[PDB]
C-alpha cells in the first residue's frame, strides 16, 4: 500500500515493479493557446504530487464552501496510495500545433502497416496520454477522472483501456504472471535493477539527437484480440510449440525450469520465443509493461479477451519495429490480432517540486 | 480468510463475506434436451468444487496427454483460492424449456416498467447466472472462462459483467466501502451475522409456496450508470442533500457518527435513504450485495462507469419491488439510467460430495 516517488530523472511507472491495474487514457487538445497548455501541464503536475502521496487534490473532498463543487471528487477518501504511478506522453499529432514542429524527435517514428492489422483508428493515435497504474483499482480511476476534469476544456478524452491484471514483470525475483492463454509472461524482460540495460535499451540520451528527450523513453502501445475459442481447441503439444516453452513450468524447450537460457535451436522455426529473441533481431530487446483485458461478450456466445501491450525503448526504430517484423511468420499470429495502436514520447523526469511535466519541451 | 466452504444448505456468495472483485455472467441455454441439461448440471457443479479449492478442472491444466487439449485452461496456475464463491441461478425463461412451466416460483415476478428505464436487451435477462466472487479477478475471470467452455454446444454467453469493491490487502475490513459518487455505501444493511433477520428477509420458506427452492433466494440483478461528468460539477450542499447523509463521514443529517440512527424528518422528501428506508416501505428489507463498475469511455468521452446492483430478498414482490417502486421521485435520479436488468431463483446449497446444482428442481 505504500507510496511511489514521483520525482526523479526519469518518471515512475517504467522500471517501477508492475502494479496489479492499469487505467490508461489518450487524449486530444483542443486549445490553440500555447500558454493556457502550459499552465495545465503545471495544474496537472501539482494534482499527480497530491495523488501519488494518497492526498486529495487542491483544497480537498469536502469542507469547503456548501454551494461550490468539491476539488476532489472524493471516492478514494480513506485510501492508501497503493503504489500509484502517473506517467505522461505526447504523440506525434501534438507536434503540429504551438509552434513545436522542429522538435519532434527522429526516434518517435510513425509505425509502418504490418501483415495483418485491423486497427480501429477511433481507438488509436492520441495528442498525449496519462498510463496510471496502481494496486487498486478504484485508485486509478480516481487519478484519471480528476486529471480529466481538471483540463475540462483544453483536452478530451479520445480513448481509454482498463486492465484488470498484468503480464508483464520488471522485477525477476516475484513470481511471473500468467496472460490469458495460460503462460507465463515476462520471464525475460529488463529488470528495474538493470542500471547498465536500462541506459543502453530504453532511456534517450543527450548524443541520440534530441536534447530535451534525455531521460525519457519511447511508447508503443498495441491493443490485442485473442481468439480465444480457436486456441481452447488446440492441443497442449500445440500451444507449447507456438511459444518454444512449455505450459507449467514455463521453461525453454528441452529445459527444466522457466529461468533457464533458451536453446533457440530446438524450437520451431517460427515459435515465438525464437522469432522475438534479442539475438534473432541484432541485439534489438525492449521494456515489457502490460495487461490483460476483457470488454464483456462479442455478441457471439463468447467471452471478449486480450492484451495491452506496451513497450517501452530508447528508439521505436531500434527497438518494436525490427522484433514486430521478425514477427510476420509467427505461430501466434493464428490467435491475435491487433486492433489499436498508437506512440508516444515519455519526457524525462519531474525532477523537483518547482518542476512540471514537459519542462524540457517548453 | 483463504477459502469458502463450497457446500451447505445455502449456496455460498450470499451472506459469506463480502469478496473484493466481481465476474459476473449470465448464460442461454441452447439444448432441448432435458438429460443434456442435468449432465451439464453435474459437470458444472464437479468443477465447481475444484475451483472453489484452488485446484485445476478434470485432469489439469498440463501434463496430460501432447495431442489432447488441457481439460483446464491454465491462466490460474499458481495462484491462492482467493475466497472464490460461484453461485448458480436460474432465470423465468428456463421455466419454458425441459417441461418445467408449473414449477416457476411465484416469487420469481417479471419486474415492471420504472419510470427513466433504458434498458438494453442484449445486456437483460439470461436462462441462468453464474456469480463468481474472488479477492483476485483472474481467478473470477479464470472460472466463468472454464465454466463456459465444459457448457459449450449446451449453453452460451449472453453478457458479462466485471466489478470491484474494496482492495482488502490496504483496506481495513471495518470500513464501509465508497461508491463512484464519493459516499460510503452500505452502512445500513443485512449483515452475514444476522441469522434471524436472513431467515425472515432473504431465505425462502418451505411454507412459502415452492418446496423446491427452500433455503434459496431470489436475485435482482440492475447495471445503473451513473452521470459521472454531471455530479461533479455539482456542489457539495446539492450532493448532501440527494442522500440525506453528508460525504465526509457519512452521518444522517443533524447527526455526527456514521452508524447513528437517521431521523427522517430531517432529510427532504425525495433523499434517496428517506424513500429507501425500511420504514418508508412497510418493512420491506434488502440484502445488498453490489459492486462498481467502471468499463472504459463511450463515443462522447464521458466515462462508462456506475454500480453493478445486487439484491438478494425472500421475494421480489415484497422485497426489490415495493422500493424501487418508491424511488419514482428519489433526487439521485437526475444523475443516474437503469440500463440492464434481470431476475434469477437462486436454489438452495449444494449438500454434500453426492449432491449438485440444481437437484431440487431437477430431481
Ligand atoms: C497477445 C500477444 C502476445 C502473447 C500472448 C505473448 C506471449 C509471450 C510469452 C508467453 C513469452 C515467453 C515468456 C517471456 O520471456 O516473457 C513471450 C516473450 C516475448 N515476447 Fe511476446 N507475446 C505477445 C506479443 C508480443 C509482441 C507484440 C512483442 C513485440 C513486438 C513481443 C515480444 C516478446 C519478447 C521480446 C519476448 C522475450 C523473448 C526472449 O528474449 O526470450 N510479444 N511472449
Ligand atoms: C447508483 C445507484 C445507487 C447509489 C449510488 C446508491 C447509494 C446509496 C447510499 C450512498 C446509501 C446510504 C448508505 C447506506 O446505508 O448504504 C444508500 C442506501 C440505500 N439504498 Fe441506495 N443507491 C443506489 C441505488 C439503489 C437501489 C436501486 C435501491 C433499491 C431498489 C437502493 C436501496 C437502498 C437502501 C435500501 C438503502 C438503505 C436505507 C436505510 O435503510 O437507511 N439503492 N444507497
Amino acid at each position: 500500500g505504500s507510496a511511489v516517488p514521483f520525482h526523479g530523472a526519469h518518471q515512475a511507472g517504467i522500471a517501477t515493479p508492475v502494479q496489479d491495474r492499469l487505467h490508461f487514457a489518450a487524449f486530444d487538445v483542443t486549445t490553440e493557446d500555447r500558454a493556457a497548455f502550459v499552465a495545465l501541464l503545471k495544474e496537472w503536475t501539482a494534482a499527480a504530487r497530491r495523488l501519488t502521496a494518497g492526498h486529495a487534490v487542491g483544497e480537498g473532498a469536502y469542507g469547503g464552501l456548501p454551494e461550490a463543487p468539491p476539488d476532489d471528487t472524493g471516492e478514494a477518501l480513506g485510501l492508501k496510495p497503493s503504489r500509484l504511478t502517473l506517467t505522461i506522453g505526447f504523440g506525434p499529432s501534438l507536434f503540429t500545433r504551438f509552434g513545436l514542429a522542429d522538435l519532434r524527435p527522429e526516434a518517435l517514428a510513425d509505425l509502418p502497416k504490418f501483415p495483418g492489422d485491423n486497427l480501429d483508428r477511433a481507438r488509436s493515435g492520441g495528442d498525449l496520454c496519462v498510463q496510471a497504474c496502481a494496486d487498486d483499482p478504484q485508485v486509478a480511476v480516481h487519478a484519471i477522472r480528476n486529471l480529466a476534469r481538471i483540463g475540462f476544456g483544453k483536452v478530451v478524452v479520445r480513448w481509454s483501456q482498463l486492465g484488470f491484471g498484468k503480464t508483464s514483470s520488471t522485477t525477476p525475483d516475484k513470481q511471473t504472471p500468467r496472460n490469458l492463454l495460460g503462460f507465463k509472461d515476462g520471464t525475460r524482460n529488463i529488470a528495474g535493477t538493470e542500471k547498465d540495460r536500462l541506459d543502453r535499451f530504453v532511456w534517450a540520451a543527450e548524443k541520440d539527437g534530441t536534447p530535451w528527450m534525455t531521460g525519457g523513453s519511447y511508447l508503443v502501445a498495441r491493443r490485442i484480440r485473442m481468439h480465444i475459442e480457436t486456441w481452447d481447441r488446440a492441443s497442449l503439444q500445440e500451444q507449447e510449440d507456438v511459444f518454444g516453452r512449455d505450459k507449467g513450468e514455463g521453461a525453454p524447450v528441452g529445459k527444466a525450469k522457466e529461468r533457464d537460457e533458451p536453446f533457440l535451436k530446438a524450437m520451431k522455426p517460427d515459435a515465438h520465443v525464437r522469432l522475438a529473441h534479442p539475438d534473432s533481431n541484432g541485439g534489438a530487446t525492449l521494456l515489457r509493461r502490460g495487461y490483460s483485458f476483457t470488454d464483456g461478450t462479442d455478441g457471439l456466445g463468447r467471452l471478449d479477451a486480450g492484451l495491452f501491450f506496451l513497450a517501452y525503448q530508447r528508439d521505436i526504430r531500434t527497438g518494436f519495429v525490427p522484433v514486430q517484423r521478425n514477427l510476420a511468420t509467427d505461430a501466434l499470429n493464428e490467435y491475435i490480432q491487433h486492433v489499436g495502436s498508437a506512440v508516444f514520447a515519455v519526457p524525462p523526469g519531474v525532477r523537483d517540486a518547482d518542476d512540471w511535466w514537459g519542462s524540457t519541451l517548453f
